């Protein structure tokens, strides 16, 4: 059972949920954590959904080397300047120092695009759509947290190159909607689409799209995923050129995109849905949606009938494609199994006792609400299918309910401060300049609010002639601000 | 293709991996790009292997890629054979780290500190974990794609048991899965065996292995490893479990480790490829059938090509229709022949009108005319026969190039004809060093010495009582498969 409470010390509560659900194990290297099968099954459920959707878009899977030459890093100066401090360098082979150190990729733009230049020669060679599921190392000296901010993490990174900028722009918005589907349709988490500001965008690119989720217990928001439009900045310095289809001899730089989604999705799932009895797995991503546990255990003949009914319930649920597992381990107490699968977040626990079986009834226990329903054997697969749909809805409904009440609009730095101190997120009219974004972070700390995203669909239309909260420059858009990981 | 496989095998392999769009070279010496054409083979290998080990109780996970500086100090023999083959990270940007972290050449030192915390009772056993990840081995030898690479993709499974009997069973259970990958998926016969004390995984009990043979070069190659580690690692990391009957007494768990790398794709290329490019077994082929139009009437031709496409997709046959109007049909013919597509389905206007098509076999080049209503069944018969043809052709060259010799002179004359030989071996390490020296010096072939490949479980002939090794001095313990290796 858990120790620390979520409302109290959230940090120790988050560490207790990921360990006692058997998702995360620690490692003697700070910032690096172990993905145990219970956590890895969720990332595979996200992988199979995202891989199937991007393959429809013509995206193909591959794998590129993990070592970056120092010659390829300095190709894009702006891109290498923002990633320079968090690039882990290999400097020794065994015990002697390498004559030339090599870098571990925080991102493989400079690994793939040198090859993109060799492959792109004509218009027929476009569009290239490559993606890889791999690990990357970003050595941030901030104090890490599992899933939320790790120094090594798994992700997918797609790198697409187009002949025109129209198709490159429409793929960014489609990958962003796929990222939003993962959070809203699989993890039951509401997100806010938006564009990153000139300060919080991918250096070396054109613009950055992102999805931001809100964690009610901490009052902070977090970037769930990013889809970037690179334009021609990388193709200019990597010489990714192709011949014109109609005009002979004429050449044009390719328009490129890059999009990534990391294992942070799992930690956001726990921070939003996890309570004080452990984890809560959304039914769409729960590898075990229903668990059958026999209880009430005298006679050895009725015991053989109690185990047969549990098998009968498993076969009745597997027929309607419900992921059900029967925990029939005699070496464990039935009360032990209840608290075990509860910490792991199984949506429904199916209790079958000898008295309940003789009464043609079973007990379904909902993980999200804790409610107890004595369902009949005939209405098993129907109600259990109906309860599975209800848990996914309730998790999204109440998480979006906290989003609807903690995302308010303010127009003055006085309201901006008091609202932020109550653990909420604010939409403000913003000028967009970087030096004003620096002023907002320094002033709100006296910690410090950061820009989260410029919502595509803000809560209110920006009033004509309205100035930013700086008062010096006019406001260009409503921008979402708040404290973030 | 500019070179031939029988002529210069090195230049042929480099052109086949590139012109098949499987491998792209990188700036880093030893690093190679796994393009989608080669990557689809690895995904076909992994989704078969995952489905098998999941039946054995293995679950997938992922461990960090960095290992502590003191975690390697816990191991003496493991840090002895991995002494010259480990990369170290000491800087993040322009700042020094707390301690040098090492990129995993293998994750024994990463996973086992976690096993000790998880394993506290007998109910915690057995633990069966597996991960698909990348590994950096700083081998100062020869970076060749798939075969010998500094960085490569693999799977590593680490099991821990309470009994040694179940650990001994899983070592050979996994080894038999590695043999099915080469034989049933890649159509490559292999030799099950045990590695000698010289080539074994240092720090474990014994190492079982599968060895494949390449006719175009006479050199053999190891295709997979399944080690029994005994209680060696469990005593360093203190992986202990309480006895389920005796109060207080604890025992060290018995552990195994087994790995299979992307070298699978390299052996498939060398064994099945010919002077016309790559040759893909239909079981792992990214595209099994490519439809090529050989030509108003154009709308019906593009339709009939797409109709074979959906019909093959209906029966779950991997198919791609090449309808590019920029290239001639013959260009597409040699394009997909270089990429190794097993069946090339040609549709001409005359073929369409008479309700027929021409399916050619990549392995033999024969052109088969099939009626339209037999497209689903006949093509599956041709694909199934291409699979058995490649394996039987490979099995014929293994049975003809793996022969037994009993003397050192016969071993040398047979080995230098491009063969691999099973000889009576004593097992001594310094005797294995001497075999490598004599076979390299007295090489009267057409330069490298003979290396120990494996100790076969089922040798061609049983060893005679009191038989002496090829060294003459020490007695022989077993027949050992010898030959030049990669
Ligand atoms: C959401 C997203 C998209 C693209 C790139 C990075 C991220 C988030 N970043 C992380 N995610 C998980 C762990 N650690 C980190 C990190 N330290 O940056
Ligand atoms: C086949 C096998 C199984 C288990 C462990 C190691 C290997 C061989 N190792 C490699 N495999 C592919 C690329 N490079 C290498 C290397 N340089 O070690
Ligand atoms: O790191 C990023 O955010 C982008 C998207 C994946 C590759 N590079
Ligand atoms: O390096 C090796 O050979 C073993 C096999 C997988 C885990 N480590
Ligand atoms: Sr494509
Ligand atoms: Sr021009
Ligand atoms: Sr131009
Ligand atoms: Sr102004
Ligand atoms: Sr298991
Ligand atoms: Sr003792
Ligand atoms: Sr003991
Ligand atoms: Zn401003
Ligand atoms: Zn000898």
């Amino acid at each position: 059972g858990l120790e620390a409470k979520k409302e109290e010390n959230l940090a120790d509560w988050y560490s207790q949920v990921i360990t006692k659900s058997e998702m995360i194990e620690y490692h003697d290297i700070s910032g690096c954590y172990i993905l145990r099968p219970w956590a890895y099954a969720i990332w595979e459920a996200i992988k199979d959904f995202f891989d199937a959707e991007i393959k429809k878009l013509g995206v193909e899977n591959c794998y590129f080397p993990m070592f970056v030459s120092q010659s390829a890093l300095e190709k894009e100066k702006t891109h290498v300047a923002d990633f320079a401090p968090e690039v882990a360098w290999v400097t020794r082979s065994g015990k002697t120092e390498l004559a030339e150190p090599i870098a571990i990729r925080p991102t493989s733009e400079t690994v793939m695009y040198p090859a993109y230049a060799k492959w792109v020669q004509s218009h027929r060679d476009l569009p290239i759509k490559l993606n890889q599921w791999c690990n990357v190392v970003r050595w941030e000296f901030k104090h890490p947290q599992p899933f939320l901010r790790t120094r090594e993490f798994l992700w997918q990174e797609g790198h697409s190159a187009f002949a025109t900028m129209e198709e490159a722009a429409e793929e960014v918005l489609q990958i962003l909607d796929l990222y939003a589907q993962v959070y809203e349709e699989l993890l039951a988490i509401p997100v806010v689409k938006g564009r990153k500001t000139e300060k919080e965008k991918f250096a070396g690119g054109d613009y950055t799209t992102t999805i931001e989720a809100f964690i009610s217990a901490s009052g902070r928001a977090i970037q769930g995923g990013t889809s970037h439009h690179l334009g021609q900045n990388f193709s200019k310095m990597f010489e990714i050129v192709f011949e014109d289809p109609k005009i002979p001899g004429e050449k044009q730089f390719a328009y490129q995109n890059s999009w990534g989604l990391t294992t942070r999705t799992i930690g956001v799932m726990t921070m939003v849905h996890g309570d004080n009895m452990g984890l809560v797995l959304p039914p769409r991503v729960a590898c075990v949606q229903v668990v059958i546990i026999p209880c009430g255990i005298l006679s050895e003949e009725d015991k053989e009938a109690l185990i047969a009914k549990c098998n009968d319930y498993r076969r009745r649920l597997l027929s309607v494609n419900i992921r059900v597992r029967a925990d029939l381990r005699d070496n464990y107490s039935p009360g032990w199994k209840f608290n075990h699968w509860e910490l792991k977040g199984v949506p429904i626990r199916l209790e079958v006792g000898p008295r309940d079986m003789k009464s043609c009834q079973f007990v379904a226990v909902r993980r999200d609400t804790g409610e107890k329903l004595t369902v009949a054997e005939n209405e098993a697969e129907t109600k259990l299918q109906a309860i599975l749909e209800d848990i996914q809805v309730t998790l999204f409904t109440r998480a979006s309910e906290d989003l609807k009440t903690h995302m308010v609009v303010a127009n003055t730095m006085e309201d901006f401060q008091k609202i932020l101190d109550s653990g909420k997120i604010v939409q403000i009219p913003f000028c967009g300049e970087i030096d004003c974004e620096d002023w907002i972070k320094k002033t709100t700390a006296r910690m410090g609010a950061k820009s989260l995203c410029i919502p595509f669909k803000p809560l209110c239309e920006l009033q004509p002639g309205a100035k930013c909260v700086c008062g010096k420059n006019p406001a260009k858009y409503y921008t979402l601000f708040g404290r973030s990981y």
